[PDB]
């Protein structure tokens, strides 16, 4: 794998095999050891980019740092050499999902924090009202 | 694309190119198509499932058979070779992905559905006793006025 990861050239690029082998190894990697090695594929090509991508793919990354991934992984689908734009296209896919879940799950936690907090709401103003209504019914009473 | 899925054999059921090149004439049909020729691989052996997936899953089909055909070939997938399973575990986990956001999409659609209408029973109490105490406010206040000045 070690190897892998250092291969550049025309033959390598344009191969789904030598992607197919770098996700394997990928997987192989403590997520630690992941997004440690992702920090070296930083020159900006799309070759290192993928790389990069690939790695911090398996290195237990916070939505944010997926949303600007996908960004990155999209930006460069029209270098992506034509015999590998399938095997690209559904490890993007991968990514996507996982974000929009991540997502799913950002608006899962706003209304149940808002409708929660609007019906512990209500029922502080149900108990301050109902008080408020008897005390006005007991000065009912008590007129003289 | 035709003729990419009739192939069968070691040489092809081992390739992941071959595969690669049947996810992507997958893309090209409409859902017609798409189980029209799933249709064609139901022996139960786990090439013709794992084409009947790659079919089906961009054919407009339900959670509930997304899950059926991923559980298919899900059982058999310790019989995949060695060199197409990692591009196997990308596609079982497109589709467990997708199993996921139509659980998450239920699960949202409930609690909007529930939260909703305890909201709307709370809100409707909550206008009513208004109403109730400002009638109850107004009419002591305006019997205090008339004790007051008498």
């Amino acid at each position: 794998c070690s190897d892998i990861w250092a291969l550049q050239g025309k033959s390598t690029e344009t191969n789904p095999l030598y992607w197919l082998r770098a996700m394997d190894c990928a997987d192989r990697l403590m997520p630690a050891q992941s997004r440690q090695q992702a920090r070296q594929y930083d020159d900006g090509s799309w070759q290192n980019t993928f790389k990069q991508g690939i790695l911090l793919a398996d290195a237990k990354i916070t939505p944010y740092e997926r949303r600007q991934l996908v960004a990155r992984i999209e930006a460069l689908s029209t270098e992506i050499p034509a015999q590998v734009r399938p095997l690209y296209q559904l490890w993007r896919d991968g990514q996507a999902l996982q974000l929009q879940l991540a997502e799913e799950r950002q608006r899962y936690s706003k209304l149940q924090q808002s409708s929660d907090s609007e019906l512990d709401t209500l029922r502080q103003q149900h108990h301050v009202l109902q008080q408020q209504l008897e005390l006005t019914t007991r000065k009912l009473e008590n007129l003289t």
